[PDB]
């Protein structure tokens, strides 16, 4: 029997190796396989990865006439001591079990142990949509021991920044992923003490042009169309009102559609400011004509060319819109 | 074997410590990790937290030459007695088990025991939307023993108010969370007797301005645009009907969009009252012009400036709208 | 050991108590904790409740010097005989297991047993939406034994009508719940025979006014607005067609929005009759003006005031609409 | 002990009864409890039913002084041999386990065995939407042994057609269900050989009138409304363009709403053909007027009643639409 | 006992057959049963298939007087050595267990073993929608051993290309599936070494005409309708503005509907280019009329037929649109 080469019954595996002395160093190697999905309403992302652990345990040493290693399946995990890593700030996770448990153990003759497994984890990530759609989001994934403090277990990356590998085909439907790097930081819990924590960081960016076209182009086009009505003669009363009254309806439909398409984030964003300012510029154009029409009628009654209001509007409106655009794109870059 | 130091087979662990005498005091410490999501239609929320228990049992005392404690994993839980806490008025819950069970046991030489575990719980919370979007919601989370009454298990907060801790980065997409505090109360069941119950309370608020702009601003703008038609000469018949008839369509589209965007709660809210009153004001303007056009025509037939009705309307309509706004915002603050 | 006081190994627990003789009566108590959600498309509802069983077993009697009882957790269930209740016409159900199994057992010295557990169940309920939104629905939940007929197990409510208790804070978002009561009935299966079945009944209602306002108010307003066009002089040709042609579009958008907001039930409902009848009234108003315009044009050519059609329409249309409203509200109450 | 009457340890239960000789005949009875839901996009349905098996085993015979039978729960299944039935072309299935396993075993003294259990299954069913909403779908559910061929296990319906029973209150929200019947057929697998397969067949139909009204009524109404414009004098130029240009908008909105409400099936259906042909008729009415206006204008310049085009159109358009309707309803019945 | 024919306790089954020698060849057969669904947002697909293994082990050889084989259920898998296959780049998977585990084991007298099981797997597939709706997508499913390298386990298709079978009725609601074939390739991991991988490839196509009609046809029709306005006399000022202003609204509604119906892929597709270029053509037609009306008024004031702009537009606009169509359909084929 292979398990008889390891003195399983002659050793206690309920305690850590090197009990009562210096901590046992444990190395971790992570390989990212894919990114499944990201949810903006609930602010979470899903990841699939390979997790590996390295440590040395002298109780598992077995004699041999060569350097061949022995491979065991997941059934040996319950009989020996293994590190209990867990993911912080996670919502749910599981280990794949098709067609059997995806757990592997490899033991060297001296006693070096390799522990590999495949896991899928969902983690939280705080997001800020103030600068939508020009926003940049940074998320992270954290790994930490559960029950052992730094006095008993010393956790670290095995090969520095070479311990993180990513698949060549990792991609998202609506985001750009870049800048994968690893950091470490000590965390404190008042109940037990100090712990070591490992981080995996990355950054997300959007496709600016798609939002630019769809949102901003119709708004500017409709504003210019509303401007155009200033060059039509005032005497054609049933030929100037329809343009102004039919620009507002189109703007309202555009706003409703854009609101429907965007994610349900309930606070003011950068896109909302642009759309509601443009709505006022269209609204004021109709108010301008009512004043012109009213003043003309008063003169006719009193007494019985181009009005100066139109001349001033043709210059004032484009300047105001250009100044607003300059300020808006200077603030939001 | 570390389990041989504790006389597991020399004691019965089917009964609480100190059976037949005074109840064993059990303290609870809770640290909130995050709020996952909140549902308005189903009226529930999801929370992730750490749960810790403190109690003393002399049967677990073991001799030692120093003050060191022994740490055990989740496999020892089934061999000893632990309190059976559960969350009242919950819909679903589970304990995280990646990469293994998130259960820790720590035993002091004197006999003090620490039992910590990590759990996610979904709980119900009644909500009132009569004052939407100016509503305030209060939700609570409750903990209680299942099978032991107050005569057997005395449940209390270990450090009073200081037993609750919260994360620094806990937030919600569409709500503001504040006022975390803890209270206790006795609960009675006719079948078995009295129980001790613990509470965790918090309050939720919305972002007023986002709803204010989106909902209220277009309605007021359309009402003013409808008022504008009172200043146009009545002789321009195909230049005054379009304004009135195209304000109604815009108002209807705005109402439909707002209803679509809001949650599907089927009773009258504070927002719905405002929108449907404004619709009537737009509707009454159209009828007013129909009366003027009819009366003016009758004069032409009988016989073969500005009409009094328009002069009165110009003053009557804004005063009524201002009075309605004052009363509405006085009632709903 | 507590399990040694009960002669577990001296009795056979694969057979019911009193085997070979009269049936064992079992009492049932139910307390409804909350109603989670209801689905109209799939016609089912979710409930959380407490289930309690009472029966007498002489094999569990143990001597004592007093009248104290012993409380056991769920690990003893597998060693004794317990009734196998199940829910009829259910879709899915489970027993909560946080932080451990929610099962309690209490045994009296004489031999009376109490078996309580906490369960969440989803059950089906047929619904009829012919009279929406004036419909009333009756749903029920049924409890029955699985393998034992009435010859072996006699199931009944322990305290008659007083065996059902409901929480004070049970409510639904879009329905009103009332009239909780319990009944019993015999059922027959050809495979084994008769069974006793228990019922829990309740009724549901809607908020009439919310649907009334939203659906019916705009339709009536648009119909009256279409009527208003009869009082405009026929000579204002480009001032009367737009009103009629713009009422149809508003009515169509209202109908589309109503259909969108409604649940996806694909057969004729009461509200659909009202809306599509009003669409005919709006459609006929446009055709009425076309007949007037054509006849006027014929006279002008032939030869080279208020037309009778308008005068008759002003009286005919409101009377027909009032008659339709009276009949419709008499049929559907 | 009840299990000691049956010589469990004296027989090998890893082999089928009558091993080495003729196959054991197994009968099947099915009772349908309810139909849960149907998914048109994924083309599958969910059903709940009772499954019963009948077979004879001499190894389970026990002596008795009477003819009473012994009933066991699911804990005896793991010690004896039972048929390994499974559902073909299924996606997911499970057995209900509240408050315990819904498995029953009954043994007659001679050796007859009954095996009943309650199971919920989701199965695939290909659908064709070419003739929507006048389409008819046929679905089926199949039962077959997994490991035993026809040489070792012979499967058949116990009571012919009378083996299928349906609940009185089975129905669907949007479909009509009828024609339940059962058939059998042999299946071949090259890896192992021949197998027996059992079928349960039914047919589905829709509500024609709900779709008829909703879709077809507005399209015909708008087409007739567009026809109406042919009777208005050509000189009323700003009274004839609006009708034609506002009918196209209503038609487009109706088409968009209908497409949104219907299921997302991405190929041409019978309803789509009717709506787009009606869109062409409304479109051509606008072009017809432009030709009339241009030709009249041509004469005015050259030189300086009712045009023939209107007279011919008034007859040509209705005849073409009637012919299209006749052909369409002849092809699609 | 059947398990006593195989010397289970006389051999160690924690090591592969022929340990220390040449690699053991394992053959694989796959039969595809159905394709459940496909998700374009998350870029994945679900498949149900049969998996079969072939290998030879002398330790399972048993004496016999004939060539009959013994069939075992899933309970024997835990006692012998079986290959640990797993699916690469998968998100979730499970093995069906109704009414029991769908695992079959067959052993020949000489020692040949057959291992079949039924599994459902969800796998990722990268998609590119740059050419929507005329895109072509290729997906694959990959199988690989987990813990054994090529030095110990050699994986291959048993009968080459003939080892893949597909059901006769496999189809998708909105895709066309074709070109099933199999390949092999070696993969390298730096942790352990080379591995063998197996592939299953297929291709998906859409229904061109459904998207063609719905999207493209209304855009072309509206562009031609906007072209129509060039043939109407300029003096009919309130007879051309409504047409131009009502084409833009229809185009906007069509674009909004198309955006709503399409999957939420956030980058520019081939469909978006066509719709927004057409929207510009409609916009320019309105501005063209503004120049005509302005210049005409200038002449009347200064001084106190068909303008050249219309004459040039009648030829310029259709030619530009035809050139754009030719280029667009040349680039995107
Ligand atoms: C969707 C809507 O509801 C709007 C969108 C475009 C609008 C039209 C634009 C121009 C005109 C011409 C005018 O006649 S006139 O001789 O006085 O010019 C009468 C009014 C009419 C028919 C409008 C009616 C309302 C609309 C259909
Ligand atoms: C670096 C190392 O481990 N070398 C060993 C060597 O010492 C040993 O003699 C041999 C036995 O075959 O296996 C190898
Ligand atoms: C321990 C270590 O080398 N950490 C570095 C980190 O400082 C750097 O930011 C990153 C790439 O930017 O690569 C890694
Ligand atoms: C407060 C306390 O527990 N103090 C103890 C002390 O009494 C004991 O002698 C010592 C043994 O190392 O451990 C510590
Ligand atoms: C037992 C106790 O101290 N309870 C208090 C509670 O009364 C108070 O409301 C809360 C903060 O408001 O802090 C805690
Ligand atoms: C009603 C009842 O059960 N009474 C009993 C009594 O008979 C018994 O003597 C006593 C022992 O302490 O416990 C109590
Ligand atoms: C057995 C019994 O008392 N049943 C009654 C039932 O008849 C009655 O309808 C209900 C309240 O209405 O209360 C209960
Ligand atoms: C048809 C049948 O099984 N009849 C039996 C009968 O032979 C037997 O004597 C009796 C014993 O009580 O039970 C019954
Ligand atoms: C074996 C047998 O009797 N099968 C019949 C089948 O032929 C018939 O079609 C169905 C009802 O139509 O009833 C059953
Ligand atoms: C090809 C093969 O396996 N043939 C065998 C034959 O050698 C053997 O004598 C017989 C026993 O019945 O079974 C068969
Ligand atoms: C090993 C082998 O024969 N592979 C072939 C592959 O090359 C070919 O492309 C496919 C059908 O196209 O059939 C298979
Ligand atoms: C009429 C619209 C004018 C738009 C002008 C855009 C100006 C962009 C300035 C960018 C500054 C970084
Ligand atoms: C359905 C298409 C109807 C087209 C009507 C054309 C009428 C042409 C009349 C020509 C008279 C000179
Ligand atoms: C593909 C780039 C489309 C750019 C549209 C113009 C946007 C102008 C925003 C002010
Ligand atoms: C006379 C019309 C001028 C149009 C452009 C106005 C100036 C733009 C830059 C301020
Ligand atoms: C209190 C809500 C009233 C809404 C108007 C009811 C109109 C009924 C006539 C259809
Ligand atoms: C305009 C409506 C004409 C309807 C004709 C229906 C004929 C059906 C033939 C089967
Ligand atoms: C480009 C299509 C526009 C057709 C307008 C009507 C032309 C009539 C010519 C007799
Ligand atoms: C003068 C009217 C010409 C109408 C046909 C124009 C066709 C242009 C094709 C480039
Ligand atoms: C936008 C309204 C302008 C009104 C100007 C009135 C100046 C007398
Ligand atoms: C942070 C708000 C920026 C708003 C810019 C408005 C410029 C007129
Ligand atoms: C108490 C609700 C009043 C709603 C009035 C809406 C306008 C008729
Ligand atoms: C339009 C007047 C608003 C006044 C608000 C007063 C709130 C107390
Ligand atoms: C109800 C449509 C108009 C009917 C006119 C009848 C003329 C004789
Ligand atoms: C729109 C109706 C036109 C035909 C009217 C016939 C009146 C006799
Ligand atoms: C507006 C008429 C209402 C009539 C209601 C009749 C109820 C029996
Ligand atoms: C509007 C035409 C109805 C034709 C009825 C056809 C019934 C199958
Ligand atoms: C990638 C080319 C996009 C061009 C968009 C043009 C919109 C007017
Ligand atoms: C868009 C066409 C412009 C043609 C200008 C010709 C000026 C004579
Ligand atoms: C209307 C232009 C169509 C061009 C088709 C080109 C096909 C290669
Ligand atoms: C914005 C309008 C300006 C008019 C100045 C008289
Ligand atoms: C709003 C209607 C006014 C009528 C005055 C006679
Ligand atoms: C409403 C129809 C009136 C007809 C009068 C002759
Ligand atoms: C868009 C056409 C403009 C022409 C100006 C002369
Ligand atoms: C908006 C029309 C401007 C024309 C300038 C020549
Ligand atoms: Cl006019």
């Amino acid at each position: 029997k292979s398990e008889q080469l390891l003195r399983i019954d002659d050793h206690d595996f309920s305690m850590r190796p090197g009990f009562g002395g210096p901590a046992i160093p444990v190395g971790v190697d992570v390989q990212v396989e894919s990114l499944d999905s990201i949810s903006e309403v609930d602010m979470d992302f899903t990841m699939t990865l390979y997790l590996r652990h390295y440590w040395k345990d002298e109780r598992l040493s077995f004699p041999s006439t060569n350097n061949l290693s022995m491979t065991f399946d997941g059934r040996l995990v319950k009989k020996i001591w293994v590190p209990d890593m867990f993911f912080v700030h996670s919502k749910r996770s599981f280990i794949h079990d098709t067609t059997t448990d995806n757990v592997m153990l490899r033991v060297q003759p001296d006693g070096k142990v390799l522990y590999s497994l495949r896991v899928t984890v969902t983690a939280m990530c705080n997001m800020d949509f103030s600068r939508f759609p020009l926003d940049t989001q940074t998320c992270s994934l954290e790994i930490e021991s559960y029950a052992y403090t730094e006095d008993d277990l010393m956790l670290y990356w095995k090969k520095g920044n070479d311990s993180l590998k990513t698949d060549e085909r990792i991609s998202l439907s609506q985001f750009l992923i870049q800048e994968f790097h690893t950091t470490t930081k000590l965390a404190f819990y008042s109940s037990t003490g100090w712990y070591n924590r490992l981080y995996i960081n990355f950054t997300l960016r959007r496709h600016i042009f798609f939002f630019l076209l769809q949102t901003y182009f119709p708004a500017t086009l409709m504003v210019m169309l509303s401007w155009v009505s200033f060059w039509i003669d005032r005497r054609a009363v049933p030929a100037r009102v329809p343009l102004g009254i039919t620009t507002v309806l189109t703007m309202s439909t555009i706003i409703t559609g854009v609101n429907a398409s965007m994610p349900r984030v309930s606070y003011i964003k950068a896109v909302d400011i642009y759309l509601w300012v443009s709505f006022v510029f269209v609204f004021l154009s109709v108010l301008e004509y009512a004043a012109v029409n009213y003043l003309t009628t008063v003169q006719e009654r009193k007494e019985q060319d181009t009005h100066a209001i139109d001349k001033y509007s043709r210059i004032i409106f484009p300047a105001a819109y250009i100044l607003f655009n300059l300020i808006y794109w200077s603030i939001f870059s």
